[PDB]
Parts: structure tokens; C-alpha cells; sequence
């Protein structure tokens, strides 16, 4: 499923992502735009041999199990396949685990380079929320 910008914002808010850990909703929409262009089925290999999955391009070295990444931790306790569903629940729950501690949304390079330090509230312009 390729979500619309506001469509995704609304689905995220139905899972309480708005202001999760202090990150306003636009941060997550901005991250999803530049990670996956809003496509839940996006998959992309990395130079370390891990792969990123789903609308937030969550990695298989640390977060999900894809059965082919040496030394994977699966800290979200989920098959990476689950992050490709049209239902964003699994991606949201894993994103919440990622942001629960550590470097927060800095786990996403795209967030750090494209979203951090900008007015991310622009990303929910014109969205009924
Ligand atoms: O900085 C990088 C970046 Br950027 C990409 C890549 C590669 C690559 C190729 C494909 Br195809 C692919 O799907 C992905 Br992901 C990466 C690559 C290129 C030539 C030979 C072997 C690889 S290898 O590393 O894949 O063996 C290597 C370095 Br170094
Ligand atoms: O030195 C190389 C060079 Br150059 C290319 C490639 C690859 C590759 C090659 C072709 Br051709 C291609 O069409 C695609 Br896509 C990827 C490759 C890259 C990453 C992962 C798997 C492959 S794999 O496909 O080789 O398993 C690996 C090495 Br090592
Ligand atoms: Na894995």
C-alpha cells in the first residue's frame, strides 16, 4: 500500500504515535516520506548485508528477523515480513520500541538529515487530525 501523506498521519494517530517520546506527529510522517515514499512494501538492502523493511525502513540487524542477517537481535520480536503489511500496526509498534530509548529517532538517517532541525509540523499541513 502506498499511503497518502495525511492518510498516513491519521493512521499513525490512531496508534498514538503523535508526541510519542516527545516526537510530534510530523516527525514520523517526514521520516516515512524519505525512507519509503509512503510505500509499505519497500525493501532495500544495506552494505552490511542487512535489509530495511516497510514504510519506516526498519533494519534487520537490530530490530526484526529476516532469516539472513548474521548476528540479528530482533529487538522488536517480529518477522521483517510483518513490516510490509498494508496495516501499519507492526511498523508503528517497532518504531515505538526503537524510539523508547537510545538515540531516539536518530535511528533513521533520513530523519536526522531531512527532518531534524526543521519545522516538521509542515508535514501535517491540511490533514484532518
Ligand atoms: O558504498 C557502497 C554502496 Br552505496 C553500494 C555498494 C554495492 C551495492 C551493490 C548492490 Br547491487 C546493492 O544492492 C547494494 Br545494497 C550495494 C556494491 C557495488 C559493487 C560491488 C559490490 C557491492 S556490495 O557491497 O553490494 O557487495 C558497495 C558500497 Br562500498
Ligand atoms: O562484485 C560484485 C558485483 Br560487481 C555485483 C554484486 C551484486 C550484483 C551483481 C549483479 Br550482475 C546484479 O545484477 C545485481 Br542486482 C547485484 C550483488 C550485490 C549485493 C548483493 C548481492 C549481489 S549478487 O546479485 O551478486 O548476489 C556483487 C559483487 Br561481490
Ligand atoms: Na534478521
Amino acid at each position: 500500500k502506498v499511503f497518502g501523506r495525511c492518510e498516513l498521519a491519521a493512521a499513525m494517530k490512531r496508534h498514538g504515535l503523535d508526541n510519542y517520546r516527545g516526537y510530534s506527529l510530523g516527525n514520523w510522517v517526514c521520516a516515512a516520506k524519505f525512507e519509503s515514499n509512503f510505500n509499505t512494501q519497500a525493501t532495500n538492502r544495506n552494505t552490511d548485508g542487512s535489509t530495511d523493511y516497510g514504510i519506516l525502513q526498519i533494519n534487520s540487524r537490530w530490530w526484526c528477523n529476516d532469516g539472513r542477517t548474521p548476528g540479528s537481535r530482533n529487538l522488536c520480536n517480529i518477522p521483517c515480513s510483518a513490516l510490509l503489511s498494508s496495516d501499519i500496526t507492526a511498523s508503528v509498534n517497532c518504531a515505538k520500541k526503537i524510539v523508547s530509548d537510545g538515540n531516539g529517532m536518530n535511528a533513521w538517517v533520513a530523519w536526522r538529515n531531512r527532518c531534524k532541525g526543521t519545522d516538521v509540523q509542515a508535514w501535517i499541513r491540511g490533514c484532518r487530525l
